[PDB]
């Protein structure tokens, strides 16, 4: 089964990647609602997921390029505000929103 | 407990920071069988949470209980040179104290 695990630190995309590979995992992709829950249960606050849209705009894809099916995206949301919101965290209600890679959250990695 | 291995060498202390960021703690094995688990994760020699900084040979885990369970290699251990405060799991899984601020491997336990 998959695992999933909080980070205590804020990081950027890069450096959570990083991070779940230093033990040989990922960040987490939530392949469906269940799954989704259940990193829901280890995220204290906004915390990054695998996904982003860094290669086509609007075209969500995990980490490795594969292209996602299982959304659940907050009402209003992808929105890629400003010069863009092209990674993705999962919100305190479970919901998910487009964010800069840039920007700093909590990491939740994903081991099997 | 699930058993996750480092890809990087590292010190002890950046052992233990690395596990306590995804809130795990550098591995203990119990028992024989959670020695060979950890054993099989890690592709090389590596650090166990397990140590005799404060009271030499008195090993603890990294809170303060003292192990019951040990596996040490013929001969260990022996804090050998100026002393050997740390352990670290051979890849025949056994096990051998070794300076904390020389760099291995570290597995990381969870629950
Ligand atoms: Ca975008
Ligand atoms: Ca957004
Ligand atoms: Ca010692
Ligand atoms: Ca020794
Ligand atoms: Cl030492």
């Amino acid at each position: 089964k998959k695992y999933f695990m909080s980070s205590v630190r804020r990081m950027p995309l890069n450096r959570a990647k990083a991070l779940c590979s230093e033990l040989q995992g990922t960040v987490a992709t939530p392949r469906n609602a269940e799954e989704n829950r259940a990193i829901q249960n280890v995220a204290k606050d906004v915390a990054f997921l695998g996904i982003t849209d860094q290669r086509t705009e609007n075209v969500f894809e995990d980490l490795t390029g594969n292209r996602v099916r299982y959304t659940n995206w907050n009402e209003g949301e992808p929105n890629n505000v400003g010069s863009g919101e092209n990674c993705v965290v999962l919100l305190t209600n479970g919901k998910w929103n487009d964010v800069p890679c840039s920007d700093s959250f909590l990491v939740v990695c994903e081991f099997s």
